[PDB]
């Protein structure tokens, strides 16, 4: 429940 | 303006 | 350089 | 699972 939390910044990084 | 939103992601996994 | 970060939480309960 | 995501905006706005 944290992913969503720790990719939605990833994406913007990937 | 951004590190922000993108380290918010790092700590969460530091 | 933060309102992102606080109407985008908004927007998703507005 | 999500109040943390959208709670996290209140509290900067509190």
């Amino acid at each position: 429940c944290y992913l969503r939390r720790f990719f939605k910044a990833k994406k913007l990084i990937e």
